[PDB]
């Protein structure tokens, strides 16, 4: 292992809109921050695409501390929600195919090698490392196509 420190944030500017994410991998002694942005999307996908790319970029099964201000991620993981989607081939109990299921499995695949404890600290309750992500998420979202 070796305790990593995954800070995450995603920003979006419409519903849908252009958004960008960011993942910060606070290593033993050095950071590595990944940031992308899609043109038309949503907060939830941008907050989620953020958590997965963080994980993705770790070929070394480590203990992970993940962190997110995600309204949506905290929902899905704490309220029995996700365990259910899993079970039904990604289907709602009403009988429909859960929204954002491409990102949902994605994530699951990502966690795979590692042992991630999540940390739902409502945005900035976290460390200054919060600042970096936050800004780079915003930044990403602001430098796209407005289409």
């Amino acid at each position: 292992r070796k305790r990593v420190a995954l800070f995450t944030d995603g920003a979006c500017l419409g519903n849908p809109g252009p958004g960008g994410w960011a993942a910060l991998l606070r290593f033993h002694a050095h950071e590595k921050l990944l940031s992308g942005g899609e043109a038309c999307t949503t907060n939830n996908r941008m907050e989620l695409k953020a958590a997965i790319e963080g994980l993705k970029a770790l070929k070394e099964p480590c203990e992970v501390d993940l962190y997110t201000d995600s309204h949506y991620l905290k929902k899905a993981f704490t309220e029995g929600w996700l365990e259910g989607w899993r079970k039904r081939g990604w289907r709602t109990a009403e009988g429909k195919p859960v929204k954002n299921r491409d990102l949902w499995e994605a994530l699951l695949l990502a966690m795979a090698p590692h042992r991630v404890r999540f940390h739902f600290v409502k945005g900035h309750t976290g460390h200054p490392e919060n600042e970096r992500v936050d800004r780079e998420a915003r930044r990403q979202a602001q430098s796209q196509a407005k289409t």
